[PDB]
């Protein structure tokens, strides 16, 4: 299981000690199969519904909630009185809620899918090998392939493993390594070894990656590595090894629950200490046996009171809606909880070409040599119009149109652009648009020749589906394409060997047309063509050439330049090994510079603006390209990552420079850096790591399995709509339009969603605070139960839910993008706000209790002991004479309850309004600022007037309320809250922190 790409063919055959013509012997197979194991990625482990549900009941609360769902049940039986056949509702409801929860988490999860599973889609079921127990190729199962045996792949096949190529049978071999990088452009493979043992896959020309597809040809190879040890296997490992933290909100709730618990227990502790007098004053009797059940049915109350039962639903329905929302804006957010984190993204690393630019090339300038005489040198710049690959456009000199043909240098420049190009143009009808075909930069070059027919061929008479490849075809018919030497990142260029067609252009017979990066070719040039003639390349002419090269690429034009040359006296055909991409740069020498061309990959409109929004938003933006550092920087300025006259030395690094740094300075570079030039393998991931050490919520883009490990690591991995499937599944969000702007657009929606989300949370949590107080007092004052869990529930699930989810639609602040990203470690409720709900809660806690204790004391329906003795209501049936003289069951009356509850409701529809803004007054932030909020409050109210007047329902708790005096009471009890808040809100002035 090697690094075969650097070893020779005999060396790999040697290593495994196998025969290219025989293959592994069954012994070797078992031996290998044992040592190396099977050729597959570890199985997927998805817990069962049992394992699910269990987890669904691991949340401290859901547990505490369930423990109480029992006590209620245990208490609901030991009732002993038949006239209580509704004692099972309380327990039944709880379990339903609990259940309903698990019902979701189990369905929700089961539908989501990991990327480590998507990877097993690239694993072909079958493979073709050659083993010693037969002469013809045996077609076995990938699973059983082994490191060392001889394999054969061909045109249609999915490469089953990391294979070193032994020999290519077909005249050529092409592979679609797109599932790795995303680009579908097939690549040519060879046999000769690659020296560098630390080489990037991109430069492993003699290797076949498990997962990729044979584009063209047929070849035979020896399996270097299998299973997890394969390029894709490694990635699976990384992605498995990566742990993704919990959304800060889930972090915050998990905390809330932890504490919510500690308090609850403490309350009990205190409650017990409040009634510790039942040790010194109580005597032996049968009365206390009925006091236990009290301390128990008071706990289950204490629970539903504490926990914000409805919250989970409100949230998930909010995020749900925001999702669908963002979707309309092209942001496909997979995984709801991310809508939160998305909103706090500190830094955004975006690939350039796909998203920041349009990836739509077009040549804007060209320049041939005009004259070289002495030290005097003169070029011949031009300008080409037309952004679309459309053949529609004009060449100009100093803005004045020109006939390309009137220049020699140009006709060659054109032929090269036409012959040394593997791309083409096509005109579809489905949308009458001129579409690219091959490589984006070449399909441009072709377009360039259509725009400058060096031969003036008549075309205006041709149809568009012909105007496509006209001027191009003519040049193709003036030279024969013997063959072409492909691009290789070492010599960074390419060429095509050609011969003329008959004696029509037998001028000098065989020619070699080469295109590539300027630096490279220009050195391999010993001559420069001054239009139809040649002169010894010299110092000046060179400086001049390069100078314009820097202006065009570093200047505001920010163009990519391709030097163009031709080898006039190419080596003889037979003297060239056309299958050892090493002697290519060699074959491409003693060249004659004919001209350079410049093209542009136009930034996107919204981009310039989006980049600005981020500045306002305090969100850092980092560009990641393939451009040479020089143009990388230029492009950053052009869009605003940098300022035209800003220093950058320490803010832009090239893939290599970054490596040349020590782990330390490597970390610094990241907090400051805003541009990464020619980034290699790891980098994206390594970069996300550092950004996180500085505790920054970071966004990352990418689209090939090559980027999956980074997309998974980043807080918000961003995949392209046009991206691969593995990328997408590895990401949190997917830009349906690959637009960088769609990213920002989202980050904004995120900040808006959370702000509202943030409030409707405090709203409900604050109520739960008061609810608990009411339950405490009720207990500390011995007073009869002012509120029942069943009621409490309904309140928290419906009467409080509706307005809460309405609050979700609170209008958005106008400076959401003018404030720095929010801090993950920011508490939802603290300091003065803690104090407010501390009070508001206390308010309702008293308010409610008293309204029940009012219907008892000082009321005109059921007058109880106004001397306050009502407190000992437990003592009544037996203690009938001792200070009673009346019916013993008024305490069990319903209206005193419907009171405490009606005040609750109203106070809640009130508090729900004190929520439209954290520190603004309602006279500044009127309640109608959210029509929904109001509309819902109404709906909640009519529902309340439904658990009273309907029939079955009223029995399930309470009775009714006297239109006035009783309802009027409710009002002179609740309404005051608004003032209490407004007053405390007003404290936003007696301290300026509005
Ligand atoms: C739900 C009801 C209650 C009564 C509760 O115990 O909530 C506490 C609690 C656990 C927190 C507190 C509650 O503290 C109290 O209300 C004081 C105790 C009085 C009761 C004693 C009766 C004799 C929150 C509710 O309220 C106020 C206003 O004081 C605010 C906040 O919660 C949030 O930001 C919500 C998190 C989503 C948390 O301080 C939180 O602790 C944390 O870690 C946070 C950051 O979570
Ligand atoms: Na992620």
């Amino acid at each position: 299981m090697e690094a075969a790409h650097s070893k020779s063919t005999e060396e790999c055959l040697a290593y495994f000690g196998v025969s290219e013509t025989t293959g592994l012997t069954p012994d070797q197979v078992k031996r290998h199969l044992e040592k190396y194991g099977h050729n597959e990625l570890p199985a997927e482990e998805g817990k069962s519904l049992w394992e699910l549900v269990i987890e669904q009941f691991e949340d401290l609360l859901v547990r505490i909630l369930l423990l109480a769902a029992c006590i209620s049940f245990v208490l609901a039986w030991f009732e002993e009185g038949e006239e209580t056949i509704t004692a099972f509702v309380e327990p039944f409801v709880i379990l339903l809620i609990l259940i309903a929860n698990a019902i979701v988490g189990v369905w929700q999860e089961r539908n989501a899918e990991n990327a480590i599973e998507a990877l097993k889609e690239y694993e072909p079921e079958m493979g073709k090998v050659y083993r010693a127990d037969r002469k013809s190729v045996q077609r076995i199962k990938a699973r059983d392939i082994v490191p060392g045996d001889i394999v054969e792949v061909a045109v249609g096949d999915k490469v089953p493993a990391d294979i070193r190529i032994l020999s290519i049978k077909s005249t050529t071999l092409r592979v679609d390594q797109s599932i790795l990088t995303g680009e579908s452009v097939s690549v040519i493979k060879h046999t000769e070894p690659v020296p560098d043992p630390r080489a990037v896959n991109q430069d492993k020309k003699n290797m076949l990656f498990s997962g990729t597809n044979i584009a063209a040809g047929k070849a035979l190879g020896i399996v270097a590595t299998t299973g997890v040890s394969t390029e894709i296997g490694k990635i699976r490992d990384q992605m498995a090894a990566t742990e993704q933290d919990k959304t800060p909100l889930q972090q915050k709730l998990d905390e809330f629950g932890e504490q919510l618990s500690k308090v609850i227990s403490l309350i009990c502790v205190a409650v017990w200490l409040i009634n510790i007098g039942h040790f010194n004053d109580p005597v032996h009797g049968g009365s206390w046996i009925r006091g236990a059940i009290y301390y128990f049915k008071i706990a289950v109350a204490l629970a539903v009171a504490a926990i914000p039962e409805g919250l989970p639903a409100v949230i998930t329905t909010c995020l749900a809606l925001g999702t669908r929302r963002m979707a309309k804006k092209n942001a496909i957010v997979r995984s709801l909880p991310s809508v939160e984190t998305l909103g706090c993204t500190s830094v955004i690393c975006s690939d350039k070409t796909g998203t920041l630019t349009t990836n739509q090339m077009s040549v804007c300038k060209m320049f041939i040599i005009d004259k070289v005489d002495g030290d005097f040198c003169s070029l011949n710049e031009f300008s080409i119009t037309g952004s679309t690959y459309a053949p529609e456009g004009e060449v100009l000199k100093n803005d004045k149109p020109i006939r390309s043909g009137q220049f020699d240098g140009l006709v060659e420049l054109a032929t090269i652009c036409a012959l040394c190009n593997d791309s083409s143009l096509d005109f579809n009808e489905t949308k009458g648009v001129y579409e690219k075909v091959g490589e984006a930069t070449e399909t441009a070059l072709t377009t360039l020749v259509e725009k400058m027919n060096v031969f003036n061929t008549e075309v205006r008479n041709l149809s568009k589906v012909e105007r496509a490849n006209a001027c191009n075809s003519v040049i193709r018919q003036l030279m024969k394409k013997e063959f072409t030497l492909e691009f290789s990142r070492d010599r960074k260029s390419m060429s095509v060997y050609c011969s003329p067609a008959k004696s029509s252009r037998a001028a000098v017979g065989n020619k070699m047309f080469v295109k590539g990066a300027p630096e490279g070719v220009i050195d391999r040039c010993n001559y420069v063509r001054v239009g139809t003639t040649r002169v010894p390349m010299t110092g000046p002419v060179k400086e001049k050439i390069l100078s314009v090269i820097k202006e065009w690429g570093t200047g505001r034009d920010t163009l990519r330049c391709l030097a163009l040359a031709t080898r006039d006296t190419p080596p003889k055909r037979e003297e060239m090994v056309l299958d050892d991409s090493s002697r290519f740069m060699e074959y491409e020498t003693d060249l004659t510079f004919v001209g350079v061309v410049g093209m542009l990959d136009p930034p996107r409109k919204e981009v310039m603006g989006s980049i600005q929004l981020c500045r306002d938003a305090g969100i850092r933006v980092i560009m990641i390209t393939g451009d040479n550092k020089g143009t990388a920087i230029a492009i950053c300025r052009r869009i605003g990552i940098f300022g035209e006259n800003e220093e950058v030395a320490d803010r832009a690094y090239t893939g290599r420079e970054f490596d040349d740094l020590p782990l330390a300075e490597q970390r610094e570079a990241c907090r400051r850096a805003c541009c990464f030039a020619r980034v290699e393998p790891s980098h994206k991931s390594k970069i996300v790591e550092y950004l996180q050490s500085y505790d920054e919520i970071t966004a990352m883009t990418g689209d090939g399995v090559n980027d999956a490990p980074a997309l998974k690591k980043a807080e918000i991995g961003i995949a392209m709509g046009s991206g691969t499937a593995v990328a997408k599944t590895a990401s949190e969000m997917v830009l349906a339009d690959d637009n960088f702007s769609t990213i920002v657009a989202a980050v904004e929606e995120g900040r808006a969603i959370y702000n509202n989300m943030k409030q409707f949370i405090r709203y409900l949590i604050s109520s739960n605070v008061g609810e608990v107080v009411c339950i405490f007092l009720t207990a500390a004052l011995g007073l009869p139960e002012a509120l029942i869990p069943v009621q409490l529930l309904w309140v928290n699930l419906v009467t409080d839910g509706l307005p809460a989810t309405a609050l979700g639609f609170n209008p958005p602040d106008l400076d959401i993008m003018d404030r720095p990203p929010r801090s993950p470690k920011e508490p939802l409720i603290s300091g003065w706000l803690f104090f407010r709900y501390m009070a508001i809660g206390g308010y309702v806690g008293a308010a409610t209790v008293g309204a029940a204790a009012w219907w008892f004391m000082y009321a005109e329906d059921g007058p109880g002991v106004t001397y306050h003795q009502l407190t000992h209501f437990m003592q009544c049936t037996e203690d009938h004479p001792h200070f009673e003289g009346l019916d013993c069951e008024i305490f069990e009356a319903p209206e005193p309850m419907t009171m405490a509850l009606s005040v609750l409701v109203t106070i809640e529809m009130c508090n729900a309004l004190n929520s439209l803004s954290e520190n603004q007054s309602l006279m500044r932030m009127p309640p109608w600022v959210n029509i929904w909020l109001l509309g819902s409050i109404c709906l909640s109210m009519s529902l309340h007037f439904l658990i009273l007047y309907v029939d079955p329902l009223p029995m399930i708790f309470k009775l009714k309320a006297l239109d006035l005096t009783q309802w009027l009471m409710v009002l002179k009890i609740s309404l005051p809250v608004i003032g209490l808040d407004e007053i405390l809100k007003f404290i936003a002035r007696n301290y300026l922190e509005g």
